[PDB]
């Protein structure tokens, strides 16, 4: 007799438990991994302990192993901002998940209190070093046919500052741009197409499309690119290209002077969301004069040749720690020995001296 | 106020290299007492070892409310 | 009454060997085959 | 390479007499520094320009891209460079006679070093 009521004083204190401890259980999707690479950094000195490795033969016959280390089986203990907490690695024989293939591997933190804003921040702090790593590439899409593919693979953004035109219009279009993003539903209430749309003009190789790949590495978007001097696009195509163009990407029009349906193929109902667009031109005299008013090209802005800020920036970025008088010095020689220059032939002119900045201020009279 | 908790997350990994995380919260295995309207209620999210379902892939996970009353 | 207990006295000793004894753990991938084949050339 | 706004791309050329090692010491140097090469032929009537564009923008990764002569040839000149600039992206070009080669394929960006092999 008293037996079973020995369990029952015993199912009695394990209701008591309920309201004092608390738990926090993953099963293994998505969120094991990170929380056990987290439970790695803290500590340093834990013992019973595991392995995972990676092992992937690039192309060429390359071997890029490394090793990735994880507490083992069974418990442990650690020592977070005020409490212990408990930490079980449950393995079992409930093993026949096809959705992985191995077993179950149940995760359980454990503690008392009843605040439980520790293991959020647990969480949160995890999913710190989880993200940290992967670094945002940019990915390039071309025309084919009547599609869009993804031609070539990612790539390195650059920084925004990377290139750097007169002083202003980064700002002012990245601006310009941030607005018409941040705020959608600004536009769908007053019944206005979800389109803005800019065109750049200038002299040729001033870094215009070096620019534009820039902004669109910045703000975490893609772009797809389409060339008009091309004999195997069409005018209905091209509607269609445009119309179904992929989300959250920019569409880049190069040398729109060449070309004249465009007038129209602009616009129509087959407005998807958030289709900007970018188009450049290397002489503004051929433009056609509706290509200005506001639903088809918002905005416009001038780059061109250089200014005083704009070499002592790039002599200042391209060496660090020089004397800035000295750049200062060498705006002023090129300013008063050449009329006018471009960042291309800046470039090409500064590329004969790796570092080698004094000599690149003493022979500045070569143009 | 409910301790005894467990996680769900979302990862899908946009086009363009666009992570797009959160975190879905949930109430972990094995009991809970609730206040509805009038009522205690008793839930379990009872889990066994009746494990190969091929139309999860995962296990059963029965979810099982109780209370008294008739109506 | 005494057994829960001579259970319980096992069950502290047990959590005393953690800080004192180290282990190491594979689960046959990519290290199984060449942490086999070192632990044959090393002895013979 | 990346904060300066350059592109990341050095392209030697090579020249001298024929046969004297060229081809088996680029492929050394391949097999040197754990890359792999794609060659092509530009005497080849099947390549096109704007195909020879669309090859060389998609050269895999961890490769260096091979030129076999050249002088024959000559939209190179715009070919060489665009906006396809996929990382590390080296090119080799190798000629039997300088003579024929065009004044526009020593400045930098293009074609940044030179070298003589010759008679021994």
């Amino acid at each position: 007799l008293a037996m079973a009521r020995k369990g029952a004083q015993l199912g009695l204190v394990a209701f008591r438990r309920h309201y004092m401890i608390t738990l926090e259980v993953p099963a293994r999707d998505r969120s094991y991994a990170w929380l056990l690479s987290w439970l790695t950094r803290h500590s340093t000195r834990t013992q019973h302990l595991s392995v995972e490795t990676s092992y992937l033969q690039h192309e060429s016959g390359r071997i890029s192993t490394k090793f990735e280390f994880i507490p083992s089986p069974g418990n442990h203990f650690i020592w977070y901002q005020g409490k212990w907490i408990r930490v079980e690695r449950n393995r079992d024989m409930q093993m026949v998940d096809l959705q992985t293939g191995t077993p179950w591997e149940s995760v359980t933190f454990t503690a008392l209190g009843t605040d439980r804003k520790v293991f959020f921040n647990i969480l949160e702090e995890a999913r710190a070093l989880a993200l940290q790593q992967e670094e945002g590439k940019t990915v390039m899409y071309t025309a084919v046919g009547s599609e869009w593919r993804t031609f070539g693979y990612p790539r390195r953004r650059r920084p925004l500052d990377s290139v750097v035109l007169q002083q202003g219009l980064a700002d002012r279009i990245v601006k310009d741009i941030r607005e018409f993003i941040d705020n959608p539903k600004w536009y769908i209430d007053r019944g206005i197409p979800y389109r803005r749309g800019y065109l750049l003009y200038g002299p040729p190789g001033c870094g215009k499309s070096s620019f534009i790949t820039a902004l669109a590495g910045e703000l975490e978007h893609s772009i797809c690119l389409l060339s008009l001097t091309d004999s195997s696009l069409s005018d209905d195509r091209l509607n269609h290209l445009l119309s179904v163009a992929p989300q959250q990407s920019l569409v880049l029009l190069e040398d729109v002077d060449a070309a004249f349906g465009l007038l129209n193929a602009l616009d129509g109902v087959a407005s998807t969301e958030a289709r900007i667009v970018f188009m450049t031109t290397n002489y503004i005299d051929r433009l056609d004069p509706a290509l200005i008013r506001p639903g088809r090209v918002d905005l416009k802005e001038y780059v061109g040749y250089c200014s005083h800020w704009q070499l002592t920036q790039m002599f200042q970025r391209f060496y660090p720690g020089q004397a800035p008088s000295l750049a200062e010095n060498f705006a002023e020689h090129v300013l008063k020995a050449t009329s006018e220059i471009s960042p291309a032939q800046v470039q090409g002119y500064f590329m004969l001296y790796k570092n080698d900045p004094m000599g690149a201020v003493h022979n500045i009279e070569s143009l």
